[PDB]
């Protein structure tokens, strides 16, 4: 609704931040990320949960390597928003 969350670019506070990849769009939820990259995490305009892999076949990406370029954020690729220590990708393990 009108009210709910407040925050220009101060997304990097809510588990969830803005994917979109090709012609599909949705987002990505920190919390179901931890799981795994396999894990619905990615939930697009229809609310459908889509797995790291699936959200780029919604766009035609499926022949993609890393799903970090092909998605972007804000329109910055979620490795740059990771590089800048704006994203977790995970529990980073070292």
């Amino acid at each position: 609704g009108s009210s709910g969350s407040s925050g220009n670019d101060a997304v990097d506070f809510s588990p969830t931040l803005p994917v979109t990849c090709g012609k599909a769009k949705g987002t990505l939820f920190q919390e179901k990320l931890k799981q795994g990259a396999s894990k619905k995490c990615i939930q697009n305009e229809a609310g459908d949960w889509l797995t790291v892999k699936e959200f780029l076949n919604e766009g035609g990406r499926a022949t993609s390597k890393d799903w970090k370029g092909v998605i972007r954020c804000n329109g910055e690729t979620l490795r740059h928003l990771e590089q800048k220590g704006l994203l977790f990708s995970g529990p980073s393990s070292g």
